[PDB]
């Protein structure tokens, strides 16, 4: 089953999809989906919405949400932090602990590149009430990312301008001092439950060395990686995207209908 | 206003936005968007989702649906063709004359790219009943444009295991048969009513040349060009889409608010 849904809070309209298995009565496992940096819930070759129906088929709910200021939800982009990003995401879990088809136990967290950075510090802010995480080429080193631009000309355009465009999208310069001052590694570190992280070799945008050091610096035995051989960022091809989706399905099959 | 839709036809479920001005009661002008290949309804930088927005604030509303085999819709995309993406436009259509705040006489439809060359066709067979139309980038030469792909990129696969991988979307043989029998040029001739065309000087998608046939093959002194120099397809940055919007949007206020 599928249904649209909303979330208000603070003037703010977030707008999602909720998939429930249609088999299963009662309360069920839900996985809560983060899009990335410039994406959108249904993201890159519609690879969240084959993840949810995925999902369905084992008897996992999930909801996914676009960020205040992209895609379906209100906003300008040019009002989005990484912060505001982390408070939207703080009242998507709360919008799912609420349904009467939650079970309160079996609730996971996915994250796709930015997304994936957030997905990581709200698990540990909830670490005793997330049952398992996903990062999908997760962004940790994205405040490292902003910060190298200061000195290349994104960084004398917004000295100037106060915001850049990214490709018909208006990064404010409220983002760049917001997230300059966050570490996604330290922020992320404590989080004791199990850990999958899905990484391809040709990323070019988060590259392989990144989920190294989250594997070195972030999590002990309970983390474990699925490399894609030869994929880049987002899995965009059948084959890549495959292997992402079945081996994320099965560590949430694996690790939340077992508890 | 913004809600959540949903049309169901032959066992197909398509997903879609309602957008109507919070202002304005009774039955207000309605533009029908169509979205391009491999896009959704929010399509590339959030522009569609920016032009209902737009389109609001002048008392005129909207719908954006994905069609079947993309994003929140029904199916995969190894299941459409062009033809049933024109059968999708129908039902769409089907459903704005529907809904007691559609001003039956004020519909007007949008498209980009592909999606564009879906308004051309529908135009023309609901000529009397389209107040007006707007291409963006209007992709009329998408037959010639998959059958250079397949000679090109695609190859024995089609013929062997009958589809290809065009990014992590898998196009079935069933899409470049029937796209190869259908003239959007000649399907498209004959809708006397006004027509925009917005197109970028750059466009390497659908190349500014296929602008000038449309003017001198399709339509009469009816159709007008917006030229954007530099843009591309997409028109993607900051200055690009505000000028598509703005001509877009000024242009349907215009014809669809007289009459
Ligand atoms: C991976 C991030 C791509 C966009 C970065 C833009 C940097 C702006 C700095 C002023």
């Amino acid at each position: 089953m599928q249904k649209a849904v909303e979330i208000t809070y603070n003037g703010k309209t977030l707008r999602g999809m909720m998939h429930l298995p249609d088999d299963v009565k009662g309360k069920v496992p839900m996985v809560i989906m983060f899009h990335g940096f410039t994406g959108n819930k249904v993201e890159s070759h519609f690879i969240f919405v084959k993840m949810s129906r995925a999902l369905e088929k084992v008897g996992i709910g999930s909801v996914r949400f676009d960020f205040y200021g992209s895609g379906e939800s209100d906003g300008d982009f040019s009002e989005m932090t990484f912060s505001s990003e982390l408070e939207d995401a703080r009242q998507i879990l709360k919008f799912v602990k609420e349904q009467p088809t939650t079970d309160p136990e079996r609730i996971g967290l996915l994250g796709l590149s930015m997304g994936g950075a957030i997905a990581g510090i709200v698990a540990r802010e909830y670490k005793d009430e997330i049952k398992a995480l996903v990062l999908w080429a997760p962004a940790f080193n994205m405040p490292e990312l902003i910060m190298n631009e200061s000195v290349k000309q994104y960084g004398a355009i917004m000295e100037q301008l106060g915001f850049v465009d990214i490709g018909g999208h208006k990064l404010s310069k409220d983002f760049v001092e917001d997230i300059s001052k966050l570490n996604i590694f330290e922020l992320s570190k404590g989080y004791d439950k199990k850990v999958l992280i899905v990484h391809g070799t040709n990323d070019e945008a988060v590259e392989y060395k990144v989920s190294d050091r989250i594997l070195k610096e972030v999590y002990g035995d309970n983390a474990t990686r699925v490399t894609i051989e030869n994929a880049d960022h987002t899995f965009k091809s059948l084959e890549w995207e495959k292997k992402a989706i079945e081996e994320s399905v099965e560590f949430f099959k694996k690790e939340l209908l077992k508890g």
